[PDB]
């Protein structure tokens, strides 16, 4: 059984990079940048992060890959390999629709 944890969080869009900001637990954050394309703007979400190993998760994130759906926001975590380590299923304030990803990490705060 992975482990569920509540997170909240923000992404920031320009029309051409974004910035994903995620609370998790054990006083941790997630700091992650996308570029392509999107429609400039903003928003809240809250939700869960599932995982079975939050070290691992922690200490191995060098990628995520997302999936915004409406109100509805997955976020994929992957080590340098690309194996999955978790993911975060999330509800939007600022409905979205995009999938995308990049760099990005987890540290203290």
């Amino acid at each position: 059984q992975e482990q569920q944890y509540d997170v909240h969080g923000n992404v920031i869009s320009a029309a051409v990079y974004q910035k994903f900001h995620v609370y998790g637990p054990e006083d941790m954050v997630f700091d992650g940048d996308a570029g392509g394309l999107t429609i400039p703007g903003a928003g809240a979400f809250w939700g869960t992060l599932f995982t079975s190993d939050l070290q691992r998760l922690y200490k191995d994130t060098v990628s995520f890959q997302y999936n915004a759906l409406g109100t509805y926001l997955n976020i994929n975590f992957f080590d340098s390999s690309g194996g999955f380590l978790g993911h975060i299923q999330a509800g939007a304030v600022s409905a979205v629709v995009g999938v995308g990803g990049g760099s990005g990490s987890w540290h203290n705060w």
